[PDB]
């Protein structure tokens, strides 16, 4: 039993809700919140910009130190950093950005990072400003993640379409 509330159950382990991931994180304080990161951990917009703003830029300060020490992430890769006031940990995961021309096959590799954590609050990777089809992203999530994932979808119109079309 965990503290997530109001989710529709898609599969044994995948759940979905129309919610702002920022407000959901602030309420649940999950062990792991997933960020829709880029390789430079520059949290300027989309989910990343919103999560970082909610930390009063502390996520960005921590991220800049991480990059100065370790260099950029790989597309499809991840790193674990602090969750600040939102969660215990933030798993920064880099899905391919279609608006940069990156290989959508890397989306499965991106979701594989979730399997290192028993329970996660997460957005749909490569959706939104990353330019991929969110229906496809949900399919890859369901077919790749085996741990318990609670997906927050900000756009209500998109949420209804994802549910109505789910196989
Ligand atoms: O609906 C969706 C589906 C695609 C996803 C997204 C991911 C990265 C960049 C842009 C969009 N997205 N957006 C949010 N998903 C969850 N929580 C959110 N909070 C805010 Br603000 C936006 C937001």
């Amino acid at each position: 039993v965990n503290s997530f509330s109001g989710y529709l159950k898609l599969t044994d382990n995948v759940y979905i809700k129309n919610a702002d991931i920022v407000e959901e994180a602030k309420k649940v304080k999950p062990t792991v919140v997933v960020n829709a990161a880029n390789v430079y951990l520059k949290h300027g917009g989309g989910v990343a910009g919103a999560l970082n703003k909610a930390t009063n830029n502390a996520m960005q300060v921590e991220s800049d130190d991480y990059i100065a020490t370790n260099g950029p992430l790989k597309v499809g890769g991840s790193c674990v950093l602090s969750g600040h006031n939102l969660a215990k940990h933030c798993l920064h995961v880099v899905g391919p950005n279609v608006n940069k021309g990156e290989d959508i096959q890397l989306l499965k590799s991106a979701y594989e990072n979730f399997n290192q954590h028993e329970v996660l609050l997460a957005p749909l990777l490569s959706a939104g400003i990353f330019g991929a089809d969110p229906i496809h992203s949900l399919r890859v999530c369901v077919d790749t993640v085996r741990t318990n994932v609670y997906l927050a979808v900000f756009d209500k119109n998109l949420y209804d379409k994802l549910v109505s079309s789910f196989l």
